[PDB]
């Protein structure tokens, strides 16, 4: 079946595997399990298409060799973490530089907005999310909202590619 290969990269601690465990294991449990690589492999059906969602979950913290071989990907933020949305623009440089493209497919996520005590306000990532002529999708692996939409709407700009 068609396949996509998604990364999902971030700095250390966004939540990038809760996002991806919520996903495919349908669950969240708060925890300390920081990931080396992971490799998440579902047949999902999106839109009516069936499809093979192939997911590497890789380190915040070797980059190139996975993100040569990557369609789209998902770059998180924690909206309670500066650092981690001003190194934003590092993962999207690092992306083009090994990708030889000014436009993968791409989607900025500001994770963990369950949360009360926001530092990165929306706005601030919406302005820079369409300066990047990419999507901002704010999630939350612990409730699982957006969760769906920031994975679904990154398989669905590598289908508008
Ligand atoms: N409140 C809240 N906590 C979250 C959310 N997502 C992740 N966390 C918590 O944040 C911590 C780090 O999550 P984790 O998914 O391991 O982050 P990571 O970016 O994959 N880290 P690593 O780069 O080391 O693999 C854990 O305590 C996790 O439970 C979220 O949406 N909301
Ligand atoms: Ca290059
Ligand atoms: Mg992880």
């Amino acid at each position: 079946m068609t396949e996509y290969k998604l990364v999902v990269v971030g700095a250390g601690g966004v939540g990038k595997s809760a996002l991806t465990i919520q996903l495919i294991q349908n669950h969240f449990v708060d925890e300390y399990d920081p990931t080396i690589e992971d490799s998440y492999r579902k047949q999902v059906v999106i839109d009516g298409e069936t499809c093979l969602l192939d997911i590497l979950d890789t380190a915040g913290q070797m980059r190139d060799q996975y993100m040569r071989t990557g369609e789209g990907f998902l770059c998180v933020f924690a909206i309670n973490n500066t650092k981690s949305f001003e190194d934003i623009h590092q993962y999207r440089e690092q992306i083009k530089r090994v990708k030889d493209s000014d436009d993968v497919p791409m989607v900025l996520v500001g994770n963990k907005c369950d949360l009360a005590a926001r530092t990165v306000e929306s706005r601030q990532a919406q302005d820079l999310a369409r300066s990047f002529g990419i999507p901002y999708i704010e999630t939350s692996a612990k409730t699982r909202q957006g969760v769906e939409d920031a994975f679904y709407t990154l398989v669905r700009e590598i289908r508008q590619h």
